[PDB]
């Protein structure tokens, strides 16, 4: 599987990220058992990335592109769209399905 997008709160339903735009998000990343491994909210600073530059995992590139500005959504990402067989030693185990809570604050 790739990435599944499940809404949490609606956005404007009209403005979706296009290639080359900078997405400003707050996010929380959890393992499939619910353990949080990363969160911009615990740092109290939104996370910015440019769509299409592969600065984020493939599940983020294709999942966040489906969100409208203002939307909060749950992204469930299989390992192929994620850290794969190798994972990230000590943070993300092998073959890990990840769950992200993502809020698209604005586009820059």
């Amino acid at each position: 599987m790739g990435v599944q997008v499940e809404t949490i709160s609606p956005g404007d339903g009209r403005t979706f990220p296009k290639r080359g735009q900078t997405c400003v998000v707050h996010y929380t990343g959890m393992l499939e058992d619910g353990k949080k491994f990363d969160s911009s909210r615990d740092r109290n600073k939104p996370f910015k990335f440019m769509l299409g530059k592969q600065e984020v995992i493939r599940g983020w590139e294709e999942g966040v592109a489906q969100m409208s500005v203002g939307q909060r959504a749950k992204l469930t990402i299989s390992p192929d769209y994620a850290y794969g067989a190798t994972g990230h030693p000590g943070i993300i185990p092998p073959h890990a399905t990840l769950v992200f809570d993502v809020e698209l604050l604005k586009l820059e």
